[PDB]
């Protein structure tokens, strides 16, 4: 995430990090004690999920480590135009909670007003380093007719732009499957944008988590 800032210790129980040959992949987002919602573009063989971390490099009294039993992708995942750019990961056993473990709830409606998000992830910053301590940044839903003014005819109602025209705080490389919060709930995962990134003038583009809800629904039960 370039441009932003650590988080609080506290505001992202929700967050997972995934990996894979013993490096993060990606973030993810705890959605139900059994399953992780992230980016259909995460997926590799043998994903490692990790909870309740925040500093990488410092062993956490409250992290978690989890196995994936099985990896469900979105049927018309398309990995060329990222179009439902989705997956749900089952854990090997329900998480644990507390006060650094929680899930989030999903943004069912997709009309939702609550423009003023804010994103989260180990991905990228602006240094072009990957960061230890989990950054931050607020930023802003943009209208699809903005969204496809920037990326014309690549934009689909599976996706959802948000950026920030002030300092560009953006997602990038590593923060993928990540939350997108608006509102206390999911409104979307991070998928793809601007390279280098950076969202002034092209809009980070977010898979639209509210299309999705009888999707997922269907998939846990
Ligand atoms: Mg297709």
């Amino acid at each position: 995430l370039v441009h932003g800032g650590p988080c609080d210790k506290t505001s992202h129980p929700y967050q997972a990090a995934l990996y894979t040959s013993g490096h993060l992949l990606c973030g993810g987002v705890l959605i139900h004690p059994l399953w992780v919602l992230t980016a259909a573009h995460c997926k590799k063989p043998n994903l490692q999920v990790f909870l309740g971390k925040h500093n990488l490099r410092q062993r956490e009294s409250s992290q978690e480590q989890s196995s994936v039993v099985r990896a469900v992708i979105h049927p018309d995942y398309d990995a060329a135009s990222h179009d439902q750019d989705i997956m749900l990961l089952r854990l090997a056993r329900p998480a644990k909670l507390s006060e650094l473990i929680q899930p989030l709830p999903l943004e069912r409606d997709c009309s939702a007003n609550t423009t003023s998000c804010h994103i989260l992830g180990w991905g990228k910053t602006a240094d072009g380093d990957f960061p230890d301590t989990i950054q931050c940044a607020y930023i802003h839903l943009v209208s699809r007719e903005e969204c496809e003014h920037a990326y014309p005819g690549q934009i689909t109602q599976n996706m959802l732009c948000a950026g920030d025209e002030k300092y560009g705080k953006d997602s990038c490389q590593g923060d993928s499957g990540g939350p997108l919060v608006c509102g206390d709930h999911l409104r979307g995962l991070v998928s793809w944008g601007n390279i280098p990134c950076g969202s002034k003038e092209k809009p980070g583009v977010y898979t639209n988590v509210c299309r999705y809800t009888n999707w997922i629904q269907k998939t846990i039960q």
